[PDB]
């Protein structure tokens, strides 16, 4: 298992364009194309990102495409983030990539939020704890199957929540 796989199971892949959880425009996997309201308006910021007029639909490949560029941005914004970063590093492997996954869902905005706290306590090597703070969340309550699988994640640093 690795971050892809991981993350190919929390979103899916759709080639045309849908509506999150949140009800944003998105396609792929998990590929956020605007907040906006207007179709019109996704269906634009998708031949943007794709290069072509897409008329809201792409191929497997242009989706895969998008989600490596995806995985490298969320990789790299943790580690020009000067609060992530630390935290990044001194995780082992598997528990990175749970700290990846949560940036790929929320930003590394949404992320920086938490850092206050779960994150400390993840720096300290307290899995219990940061899984009991990590559950006081908004992320918890809306989204509470992929919450639980990321926070196991990060409580045993293996993969047994994702086989």
């Amino acid at each position: 298992m690795n971050i892809f796989e991981m993350l190919r199971i929390d979103e899916g892949l759709r080639l045309k364009i849908y509506k999150d959880t949140e009800g944003y425009y998105t396609i792929g996997i998990g590929h956020l194309l605007t907040k906006s309201p207007s179709l019109n308006a996704a269906k634009s910021e998708l031949d943007k990102a794709i290069g072509r007029n897409t008329n809201g639909v792409i191929t497997k490949d242009e989706a895969e495409k998008l989600f490596n560029q995806d995985v490298d941005a969320a990789v790299r914004g943790i580690l020009r983030n000067a609060k992530l970063k630390p935290v990044y590093d001194s995780l082992d492997a598997v528990r990175r990539a749970a700290l990846i996954n949560m940036v790929f869902q929320m930003g590394e905005t949404g992320v920086a939020g938490f850092t206050a706290n779960s994150l400390r306590m993840l720096q300290q090597k307290r899995w219990d704890e940061a899984a009991v703070n990590l559950a006081k969340s908004r992320w918890y309550n809306q989204t509470p199957n992929r919450a639980k699988r990321v926070i196991t994640t990060f409580r045993t640093g293996t993969w047994d929540a994702y086989k």
